[PDB]
DNA sequence: GGTGTACAAGTATGAAATGTCGTTT
DNA sequence: AAACGACATTTCATACTTGTACACCTGATAG
DNA sequence: GGTGTACAAGTATGAAATGTCGTTT
DNA sequence: AAACGACATTTCATACTTGTACACCTGATAG
């Protein structure tokens, strides 16, 4: 009925306390459970084992074949390489694909996919961004000023905008599709400026309507008008404003880049391609980002109708921080001497 | 000091296949390991338990606590719904969120990403497909015309195509990340012509360059010309040619609309929105798209020398494979009611 | 910047499994 | 002694909870 | 259909564990 | 007898190998 290798090293334990002999046990064994039993040089040699003070019941390790590669040889390959593909490495290592498979999860790694990064920067722009961040710290350290900081920026908003459906289900069964977007689709083109006190003035434009210097100019006074009611300790204060936005064309046309003067605000410098460092860019318009994943607008009223609605929810301290974020984001930028960051 | 649930219920299997007695065994165990051992009433008991057969050592299933739901009740919620999140789920089931992710291991679902589809149809546009695959078919069944069948196309080819990386390594470790594609960058059109038999005719665009009706045009009869000298069997059969090519707007402008029938080549019927039923995207393009990918390209030159050799690669059957694979996919075509097939 | 999924550690369930101790064999 | 019979007291997977780790998402740019 | 990963069986490793003997406590 | 030394035989978790199964890619549209 009754035997196993386990629980005959059981016995042997039992027969061993009770200072019974090693051939006794073994005759005590074959009338318990029958012939089917060890020998007793076992029981002799489990006996032996006893008498050194080693009561595992589980075998030692038995022999294995040698590894054929190494688990710091497979990581050097990484060291140089990140990213290959199993099949990549196991033909640098003489070795078969699955091989690879199970020494990666063996080792402590696992599979993530590599982050987007705006734009393939040269060591020019790099250096640029290093020393703006560096200037742009260096006098956050003497004076706070970023209570004083306005900025804005402008973004596609699109009526459709569908985002790829994830389901659970049993494997080999298909999960639920998604339409296309169609790139040439209806879309307002928000415009929109803010500080850390809040949202001060933007403005939806109309579906195909984008940004001329002449519209931008007109859109510069507007807000002045709008941030001259919306924040009183301005008036007093019209040249004590800093603006911080993008070096775009119309952001530069003499038409413009007249009429801050005329308002009298101090321009802050905003380095090439630099999203990351842009407060609308990093913390406002990812936000909306969310919001707006498979949020689906039929007409322009109720895309000004949702901004609303949204606009409005938003706490006060969320557009604070998104503003005294600016800082830690210029410690990263200079630290990694000019590359994109985290 | 080597006692243990298992092994003294290990040990009691022994005493009794020693037909000894309850309340022997019991001594001889406190004998063996010390005071700490189970009660005579323990043996007792399990003795009762070796009368009626069963040896197991291991217990009976303990008393557990109630399920708050049950697993029908959950796949209810996915078959309604199947692309719910977790919370969702656990939401309406007046349960946390984690208790869900544990659920649903347990049954057999796997989390997948759905596919992206070319369009939204709607019931016009859907019939349309249907309809003009019932009409192909019908056809193909009466004969199979696939052999004079001459399709084609136009595609983009990026000077670069930067595709996102993927690194093997520890947990909350970076991977390899990469710089964006630029929209706005070099690109070359290709127009391509093939049959069956392979590639007949094509012209690599130049960088910006643009198919205009007036090019098209140009572009028929260079094929035309090309045609006859590659295929011999249109020189007797020179109305024979069928034309399968996209509803574009250069695609219909009558210039070229004349020149088709003076060349007179049927032109087969092809719905809108159907880049699926398109041999030339489903098949030729769909093969150089992982070709492509992270490929980079330097000058139009480049990219002419790359192309064919892609072109000659190819053995004479994948052509054909590609051009048969239309009965299928109308079929299923059909079958799914016009709209589109995985 | 926000959200989704799956690890890690705590609580409570509740039928085994177990100690007590006078009673029956 | 030897084993039961009721009645009390501890085990321990289990079906959840909460806390937390962390992939991967979100915004881009300039023209 | 193309490419990548991970599950499922199959196969030889090779030191332990076990057996078989003629020896010595 | 009861246990040891050699010397020959069987185990069994490994480290790999084929075959798969199967998730996700890749081509888009028309104005």
């Amino acid at each position: 009925f009754v035997p196993n290798k386990e629980q005959t090293r059981t016995v042997l334990i039992f027969c061993f306390h009770l200072k019974k002999t090693a051939a006794e046990s073994h005759r005590m064994l074959v009338e318990a459970f029958g012939e089917q039993v060890p020998t007793v040089k076992t029981c002799e040699r489990w006996f032996q084992r006893f008498k050194s003070g080693d009561f595992d019941v589980d075998d030692k390790e038995h022999g294995k074949p040698p590894k054929r590669y190494e688990d710091a040889e497979l990581q050097a390959l990484l060291d140089e390489d990140d990213a290959q593909t199993q099949k990549q490495l196991a033909e640098q290592l003489e070795v078969s694909q699955q091989a690879v498979s199970n020494r990666l999860r063996e080792m402590g790694k696992i599979q993530k996919v590599g982050r987007w990064v705006p734009h393939e920067l040269n060591e020019r722009q790099m250096e640029r961004r290093k020393n703006t961040c560096e200037i742009l710290l260096s006098r956050y350290k003497r004076k706070s000023f970023l209570h004083r900081i306005v900025t804005g920026d402008e973004k596609w908003i699109f009526f459709v905008n569908p985002k790829r459906k994830k389901s659970y289900v049993d494997p080999g069964q298909p999960a639920t599709s998604t339409a296309r977007p169609n790139r040439f689709g209806k879309k307002t083109m928000l415009c929109v400026w803010w500080d850390q006190s809040g949202v001060i003035y933007y403005e939806l434009l109309k579906p195909g309507e984008t940004v001329n210097a002449a519209r931008y100019q007109q859109q510069l006074i507007n807000l002045n008008r709008a941030l001259q009611r919306k924040r009183p300790e301005y008036q007093k204060r019209q040249h004590r404003v800093i603006f911080l936005h993008a070096n775009a064309p119309s952001h530069t046309a003499r038409a413009v880049r007249d009429t801050l003067e005329t308002l009298n605000w101090e321009v802050l410098p905003h380095a090439a391609y630099s999203p990351d460092l842009a407060p609308s860019d990093y913390h406002l318009f990812a936000s909306m980002g969310h919001a707006l994943a498979e949020q689906r607008f039929d007409s322009y009223e109720s895309v000004k109708k949702w901004l609303d609605e949204w606009f409005a929810a938003k706490d006060d301290e969320f557009y604070w921080r998104g503003i005294h974020k600016l800082p830690e984001r210029w410690e990263k930028c200079v630290a990694s001497d000019g590359k994109y960051f985290e």
